[PDB]
C-alpha cells in the first residue's frame, strides 16, 4: 500500500535521472563477458534523442513514476525495464518515452502525445512493444498464426523451423495442423505407415521448451488448431492431461478446437460424427458453412472415414476441459462468415489466446500488434459533481491515437520470418482491446450483470470500433487503403455489425463513416481483438480485460480498493470482515450486515451467471473485427452445465466460445 | 535345429515359386487402403527381368533357401523379405536375385555371379541394401555423417530437418555438434543467454523417436559427437543415464567422444583440462595434432575458459560408460592423421557405430555403403585332407567382387538429401567388413588369443584391403579416379599401413599395387570399415564381425555347434554338461572332464584378455582405411581396469578406442 512509494523511491536513487543520458548508457552498452558492442537502442532512435534532448528531457514528469501500484512497478522491474548489468537502467517514464519514440520516430509531437497518454495511463501497448520498441531489432508484435506448410517431413520441419525462428524473438503462436495425415495412413515413398499427430506434436513441444523467446526469457508458447473430424482427435484434446502415458502427452502446448457448426448440430441431434484422415477426405479445412457440409456429408456417405456417435467425442471434449482448462473452442464458421479478411480465403485458425482471426497460408503467417485502452481513465466526476459520468468523447479520441500508433508499429516492426512480413504489409491488421471493465463498472456503481452495465459495455465497444475505423479511414486517405482492400466486405460497406445482421447502437454516426470507407478505404483489414491483458493490466493496476473480478481479495494481502472504501464509509469494516474474506476466497454474499447494493456490485465472476457473460460477449462481438479471449468460469462444474454454456455461446454466434475453462 | 527345414518348407508352400512372377506381383502391387499403385520394383529392374526371364528364372537354386538356420530365416522373414498384404511374397533366393539385379542392372553376368556368391553365403550386403536394392527409390546406404550447419537457430533447425529427411529413408546418423555455444553464452540478437546443448539435444532426440525410418519401421538412430573441451561436456556424457532429472536426459540418442590426444595426455599427467564454449575459443574442432595443441594451449593461457582437473572429467566418463555402455570413444588425432581423406579438411566425427571416418561439412554429408565377407566360407579341407586350410586366393577374389558391388551401389543409390549426393559422388567411399571370425578360428582349431589366430587375423585383413584397392585401381583405370584423388596420401603412394609407419605382412605384392595406384588412381577414397554386422551376421548364421563369442550357449536353447561336435566326439556330452552351460552363462572353463585344448578354443570374450582384443584390433587396423566398431567386454568392471583399457588402446594408436562397453 505504502511499500510502493518506497520501492519506486529506491529505484530513483539507484538510477540516472536525465532521459538522454540513460539513452546514452543503453546505446553505448558493451556485453562484458564477450566484449561485443551490444547497443540497446536503435541508431535511428538514438540520433532522434540527441537532436531533441532539451525538449525530450524536459517533457518527462517523473512524479508519474508514482502512478504504479506495488505489483505493477514490480512487474515493470522484473521483465520490462531495460537492464545494463543485471541492474535496471530505465525508470518507467524512460521506458514510456523510448516506446513513444520507438513508435513515432521523427514525429516528435506524436511521440510527446503518446508519452503523455501512456504516462497518465489512458492506455498501453502489449508486452513485446514495451520490451522492444526503440531497440535495434524492434519485434513489437504479440501474435503469429502459422499454417502447417505441407503434409510431408519436408513441410513439417520447414514449419518447425519457422516456429522456432518466430519464438526466438518473442511472439505467441497459433498453428493449424488439419492437413497432417492421421495414425495408420499410408506413406508411399517408403511403403510405411504414419503414427499420426502425437509424435509430431511432441517435436513441436520440445521446440517450445527449447526456444524460450530469446535465451532464458520465457518458454515458447504455441497453441495448436484442429477441426474435430481429424481421425487423431481423441489424443489431441488430451495433450495436457496430468495422468499416465507420458509418450502420448504434450504438456508444454495448448490444444484448440476449430469447430464447424455441423459438429455442434450432430452433437445436439445425438447423431453420428465421422473421423477422417485429410488424405482420404481432402479440402475440408479449405471450405466452411454449407459448402463444408455438402463436402463432409458426401465423404461420409462414400465411406471414406470412421463413424462414431457425436456425443462420444463431445463428452471427451468436456472431460478434457474439466481437467486441464483445454481445449479452447473457436467456431470456424462464425470466424469465417463474419471476417473482413474473407476475400483472402478460408481462415484455418485463431491464435495463442483466441482473440486474433486472420488468414494464414504456407507463404503467409498472419501477424498482430496489440494495445489496450484503460477504461477507468475516462470516468469524470461531473459538473455539480457527484454524478460521475463516462467521457465517450475522450475514449473515441484516445482509440484514434492508439489506432495510429499500432499502424506505425506495422511499418517500423522487425519481422522474424519473411512469411510474417509478407502478410502484415499486405493486409495490415491491428488489435485494440481494453482493460479494467470491472473497475469501470465498480467506480460507476454498476453491477456487472445489471442492465446499466450491459448498456455501457455496448457503448464502449461501439465507440472503440468507430474511432478505430475512423482513424484507419483517415490513414487510407493519406497513404492509400491496404493492398487487399478491394473486394472486402468493408469495401462494400459491410462492417462488422452488418455481418451479425444488426443495427448499431448509434451513439456514433456510422453512415458517414461507411460513406467515407467506401470512398477512401481503410488502412487496416481489421482493428479490434480484445486480449487477456494478462500482464499489461497488472502494470496499470486494473482488472484484466473485460472479465468481472475473480476475487475481491487477492492473497501480500490486497482487498478491492472500491469495496474497502465502501466498507469504511458504512461503519462496518472491522477485523471480523477482513476475516470473512481470506476464508471466503474473496466473497461478500450472504455476509450479515452489508447492504444489498454492495453485494450486487462486488459479485465475483464465480457468482455471475455465465449466461450473463455470454450475452455481454455476444453484445460487444458485433463491434469486434476479430474475436476476444473469452474465459469461462464455473464453480462446481458438471457436464450438463459445461454443455449448455458451449451451446448457448454457439447459438449466440460467438467466434470464441471458450478460451480457458477455470474451475471451483 | 530341425524346425528350420520345417518353417522354410512352409514359406515355399505359401509363396509363388517362379522368380519373374514374384517380381510381377511386386511390380503391379496396389496399396489397397488408398487405391494407389505402389510398385515395389523399379521400372528398370522390372524390364530387365522380363527381357531375361528364362535365364533369370532358371539360374535360381531354391535348395539354397535351406542354407539359413532358424533364427536367420526368421530374421529374413520379419524385416527383409518383401510383403504384399502383410504376407511375405519373396523367398530368400528371390531377395538375393532382386539385390544382385538392383546392384548390377543390365550387366546380367555380374548379377548372376553376385547371385551365386550371396546365395552360397560368401558374403552379404548391409540391411538397407537388402531392404531396398532393386526397389523404386533404392536407398541402400547404411551410414550418414552430418555436420551441424551453424551456431544459430536457423542452422540448428536446417540440420534437424536434414537429419529427419535422412532418417526417413533408413540410415543411421553420426552428427557433430562442437560448434554450438555452451550454457550461459551470450546471444546478441536478443540480449539473452544460451541454455547450451541439452535442450537442443532433446529436440534431436524427439526427432529420432518421430522419424522411424519410413513409418513404423525402426526408431531413428543418431549418435552425437563432441570434443571433451566443450563446456557442456558433463551433461552430454550422461545423456543415457537411467536416474533422475528427466528434462536433462536424451535417452533415444548415443553420445560419442571425439578425443584429442591432449585430453589423454592431461588425464595421464594428472594435469588440468579447460572447458570452453566454441564462441570464446574458436577453431578447435577445425585443427588436430600439434596445431590443435598450440591453439588450445594459448586459449587456455588467455583465460578464455574454465579450468578443472582432467581426472575429474575422466572419472565421470568412466562412470557413464560403466552404467550405460556410453559414451563411445574415438580418437580424433589418429582418425585425422591416418586418413586418406585428409586432403579434404579436418574430420569432425565418426558415425553411429564408430567404423566410418569420413569428412563432413555444412554442404557435405558423408555417406557409406557396406557389405561383409563371411570368413568361414573360405575354409577348405585340404588335399589329403584333414588338414583344413584357408583359401586366401578365393577371399581375395570375393573381396574384389564385393568392391565392384559397393561401387555400383554408389552410382545406383537414391540419396535422401543433396548434401549426401554431393559428398558421395565426389569422394566415393565404401566399406568392407567381415563376419564369423570367431567361427573361422573355431573350425580351424585356433584359440582367439593364440599366436596362430593373431597371424590369421593379420592375413585376412591384409588380403581384403589388398583385394579392395586392387579392384578399385581397376575401376579407376576404366572410369577415372574419384574427383578428389589428387593430393591424397594414396596418390603419393601412402597407403593405410604406411600411415602407421609399418611394413605390410607381405602375403600380397603391395609394391606393384602401389605403382599402379600412383599411375592410374583408385575409384574410392576409402574401402575398409569393419562394422558390427549386428543383423546381417545373424542372417548368415555366424558370430558378429570380429569379436569372440560372448557365450557358447545362447538362451530356444542353442549350443555352439563346434563345441557340441567336440563333446559328442569325446564321450563327454551328457545331461550333466548341458546343465553346466545354461547356469554358467555358456562357459566351459574349470569344468572337470574336458581337454585343455577345448577350454582354450571355446573361451568366451569375457575370458579373453582385453589386451588381446586391443592388440588384434591394432594389428588389423593397419589394413583399415576407416575404423572398426570395437566393442569392449569387462566381467567385473573397475575404474582402474577401464582406464588401462582406454589408455592401452590409445597408445596403440587405435581410431576407435571403444564402441559399447559391455559388462558382467
Ligand atoms: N512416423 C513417421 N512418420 C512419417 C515418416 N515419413 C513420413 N511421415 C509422415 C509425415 C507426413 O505427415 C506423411 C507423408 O510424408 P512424406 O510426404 O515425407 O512421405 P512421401 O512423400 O515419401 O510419401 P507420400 O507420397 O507423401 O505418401 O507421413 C516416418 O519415417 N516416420
Ligand atoms: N534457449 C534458447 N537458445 C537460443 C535462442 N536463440 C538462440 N539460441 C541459441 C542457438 C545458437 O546456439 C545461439 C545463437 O543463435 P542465433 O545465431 O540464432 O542468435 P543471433 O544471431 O540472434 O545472435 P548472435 O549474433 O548469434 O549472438 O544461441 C533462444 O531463444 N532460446
Ligand atoms: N506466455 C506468452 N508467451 C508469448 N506470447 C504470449 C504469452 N502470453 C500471451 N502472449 C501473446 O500476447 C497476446 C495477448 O496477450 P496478453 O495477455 O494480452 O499480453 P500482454 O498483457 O503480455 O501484452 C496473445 O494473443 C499471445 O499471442
Ligand atoms: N538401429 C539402426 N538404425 C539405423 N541404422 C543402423 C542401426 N544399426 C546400425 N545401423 C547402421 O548400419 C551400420 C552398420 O551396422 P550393422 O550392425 O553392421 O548393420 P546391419 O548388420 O543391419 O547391416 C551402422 O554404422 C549404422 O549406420
Ligand atoms: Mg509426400
Ligand atoms: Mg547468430
Amino acid at each position: 500500500t505504502l511499500a510502493a512509494r518506497i520501492a519506486i523511491s529506491n529505484l530513483h536513487k539507484q538510477t540516472t535521472k536525465q532521459f538522454s543520458k540513460v539513452v546514452e548508457d543503453l546505446y553505448r552498452y558493451v556485453n562484458a563477458a564477450t566484449g561485443k558492442p551490444a547497443p540497446m537502442i536503435s541508431d535511428d532512435v538514438y540520433n532522434i534523442v540527441m537532436e531533441n534532448k532539451d525538449k525530450l528531457n524536459s517533457a518527462i514528469v517523473y512524479d508519474r513514476d508514482f502512478q504504479y501500484s506495488y505489483f505493477g512497478f514490480k512487474t515493470l522491474e522484473r521483465s520490462y525495464l531495460l537492464r545494463i548489468n543485471g541492474q535496471v537502467a530505465e525508470r518507467p517514464q524512460h521506458l514510456i518515452m523510448r516506446v513513444a519514440l520507438g513508435i513515432h520516430g521523427r514525429d516528435i509531437e506524436a511521440a510527446l502525445e503518446t508519452y503523455n497518454l501512456m504516462s497518465l495511463k489512458y492506455f498501453t501497448h502489449a508486452s513485446p512493444t514495451l520490451f522492444n520498441a526503440g531497440t535495434p531489432k524492434p519485434q513489437m508484435s504479440s501474435c503469429f498464426l502459422v499454417a502447417m506448410k505441407e503434409d510431408s517431413i519436408e513441410g513439417i520441419y520447414d514449419t518447425l523451423k519457422e516456429c522456432a525462428l518466430i519464438s526466438k524473438t518473442a511472439g505467441g503462436i497459433g498453428l493449424h495442423i488439419h492437413n497432417i495425415r492421421s495414425t495408420g495412413s499410408y506413406i508411399a515413398g517408403t511403403n510405411g505407415t504414419s503414427n499420426g499427430l502425437i509424435p509430431m506434436i511432441r517435436v513441436f513441444n520440445n521446440t517450445a521448451r527449447y526456444v524460450d523467446q530469446g535465451g532464458n526469457k520465457r518458454p515458447g508458447a504455441f497453441a495448436l488448431y484442429l477441426e474435430p473430424w481429424h481421425a487423431d482427435i481423441f489424443d489431441f484434446i488430451d495433450i495436457r492431461k496430468n495422468h499416465g502415458k507420458e509418450e502420448i502427452r504434450a504438456r508444454d502446448l495448448f490444444p484448440a478446437l476449430w469447430i464447424p457448426d455441423l459438429f455442434m448440430k450432430r452433437v445436439e441431434e445425438n447423431g453420428t460424427w465421422t473421423l477422417f484422415s485429410p488424405t482420404s477426405a481432402p479440402g475440408l479445412s479449405d471450405c466452411y458453412g454449407d459448402e463444408f457440409e455438402a463436402l463432409y456429408t458426401r465423404y461420409e456417405k462414400e465411406g471414406r472415414g470412421k463413424t462414431i456417435k457425436a456425443q462420444k467425442l463431445w463428452y471427451s471434449i468436456l472431460e478434457a476441459q474439466t481437467e486441464t482448462g483445454t481445449p479452447f473452442v473457436v467456431y470456424k464458421d462464425a470466424c469465417n462468415r463474419k471476417s473482413n479478411q474473407k476475400n483472402l480465403g478460408v481462415i484455418k485458425s485463431s491464435n495463442l489466446c483466441c482473440e486474433i482471426v486472420e488468414y494464414s497460408a504456407p507463404d503467409e503467417t498472419a501477424v498482430c500488434n496489440l494495445a489496450s485502452v484503460a477504461l477507468p481513465a475516462f470516468i469524470e466526476t461531473s459538473e455539480d459533481g457527484k454524478t460521475s459520468t463516462y467521457n465517450f468523447k475522450k475514449l473515441h479520441e484516445i482509440a484514434k491515437v492508439v489506432t495510429r500508433n499500432l499502424n506505425r508499429v506495422i511499418d517500423r516492426n522487425y519481422y522474424p520470418v519473411e512469411e510474417a512480413r509478407k502478410s502484415n504489409m499486405r493486409h495490415r491488421p491491428i488489435a485494440l482491446g481494453v482493460q479494467g471493465l470491472a473497475d469501470t463498472f465498480m467506480l460507476l456503481r454498476l453491477p456487472f450483470d445489471s442492465e446499466e452495465a450491459r448498456l455501457l459495455n455496448i457503448q464502449i465497444f461501439e465507440t472503440i470500433y468507430h474511432a478505430s475505423m475512423e482513424a484507419s479511414c483517415e490513414l487510407a486517405q493519406k497513404d492509400g487503403p491496404y493492398e487487399t482492400f478491394q473486394g472486402s466486405p468493408a469495401s462494400q460497406g459491410i462492417l462488422q455489425f452488418d455481418m451479425w445482421d444488426q443495427k448499431p447502437y448509434g451513439m456514433w454516426d456510422w453512415d458517414t463513416l461507411r460513406k467515407d470507407i467506401m470512398k477512401h478505404g481503410v488502412r487496416n483489414s481489421l482493428t479490434m481483438a480484445p486480449m487477456p491483458t494478462a500482464s499489461t493490466s497488472q502494470i496499470l493496476g486494473y482488472n484484466e480485460c473485460f472479465e468481472p473480478v475473480t476475487s475481491n481479495m487477492y492473497s501480500f494481502q490486497v482487498v478491492n480498493p472500491y469495496l474497502l472504501r465502501d466498507l469504511v464509509d458504512l461503519g462496518i469494516w472491522d477485523e471480523g470482515m477482513k476475516q470473512y474474506l481470506i476464508t471466503q476466497n474473496g466473497s461478500i454474499q450472504g455476509l450479515p450486515n452489508v447492504p444489498q447494493e454492495l453485494k450486487d456490485l462486488y459479485k465475483t465472476v464465480w457468482e455471475i451467471s455465465q449466461k450473463t457473460i455470454i450475452n455481454m460477449a455476444a453484445d460487444r462481438s458485433v463491434y469486434i473485427d476479430q474475436s476476444h479471449s473469452l474465459n469461462l468460469f464455473l464453480r462446481a462444474p458438471t457436464m450438463g452445465k459445461l454443455t449448455s454454456m458451449h451451446f448457448y455461446g454457439w447459438k449466440k454466434g460467438l467466434k470464441t466460445g471458450m478460451y480457458y475453462l477455470r474451475t471451483q
